[PDB]
């Protein structure tokens, strides 16, 4: 039932197992475009977080998803049931840290991790620039919870960054579709996240994009993982502009994620 609540899809021809994690605002449908890239030499595994708005709101428990171990044990069960026993694993924004914590408590489970737009932190403090001061985040979510409609407007063409009309619309119909309880309720979970101190215990592989101009993301968010994730990292520069390179160039992105994997 775990497997049917959160969509769980498993498609292509090939053997070895590659995962594509969607991240905040989006479902596995954002995946649409890259997915041709890797039908025919791997066995796709596709899931959506509990907070995608194709998943049956009933299924989240505000009592359980109050940070992000519960979505870890999520992710973890699914890979249990499909009898995966090692995969190479993509995750976008929140399904890059998910991917860490999970490396982390099964690092069997992982010949390699692929980030894009990561972040462990998106709270500036001392050394750190994360891209966000706590008076920013915290008027974001009265935008929110005011009008939340509006907010998605304002929001999503920001979000894609490059002037691509058609990703704005598909990122905006994927964040419409949560119930705006939920998506104030997970945002605040992340956004209040601190994984800096994890990232040294990782020992897998793992390959950082980081686009241009993204605005979650400021370029040396992109480095401060190459220096501190505890296996072997390579950064790669995207020429693409904006957070959601998934939706906004999909081809470029594809080549790249290709690259990655060989």
């Amino acid at each position: 039932t775990l497997l049917d609540a959160l969509n769980v899809r498993v498609v292509g021809s090939g053997e070895r197992v590659l995962v594509l994690a969607h991240g905040f605002g989006t479902d596995q449908s954002a995946w649409n475009r890259i997915l041709p890239f890797f039908l025919r030499d791997y066995r796709v595994v596709l899931y959506d977080l509990v907070c995608a708005g194709s998943v049956n709101p009933d299924f989240f428990d505000f009592r359980r998803y109050t940070t992000l171990d519960p979505y870890v044990d999520d992710l973890l069960h699914i890979l249990d049931a499909l009898g995966i026993d090692c995969c190479a694993y993509v995750g976008h924004a929140v399904s890059a840290m998910i991917g860490i914590l999970a490396s982390i408590r099964r690092p069997e489970l992982f010949s390699k991790l692929i980030l894009i737009g990561a972040s462990p932190r998106f709270l500036n403090d001392e050394d750190y620039h994360g891209g966000f001061e706590q008076g920013e985040i915290e008027k974001v979510f009265s935008a929110m919870e005011a009008n939340y409609e509006a907010w998605v407007n304002g929001f999503a063409p920001l979000a894609v960054g490059a002037d691509v009309p058609a990703a704005v619309r598909e990122f905006s119909r994927t964040l419409f579709n949560m119930r705006p309880d939920i998506t104030l309720f997970v945002s605040r979970t992340v956004f209040n996240s601190d994984m800096r101190g994890v990232l040294g215990l990782v020992k897998v592989p793992c390959h950082i994009f980081q686009t241009a101009r993204d605005h979650s993301v400021p370029a040396s968010v992109a480095t401060y993982l190459k220096n501190h994730l505890g296996g072997k990292n390579t950064v790669h520069w995207l020429n693409i502009e904006g957070h959601l390179p998934h939706l906004s160039a999909p081809t470029l992105l594809a080549q790249e994620l290709r690259r990655a994997l060989s």
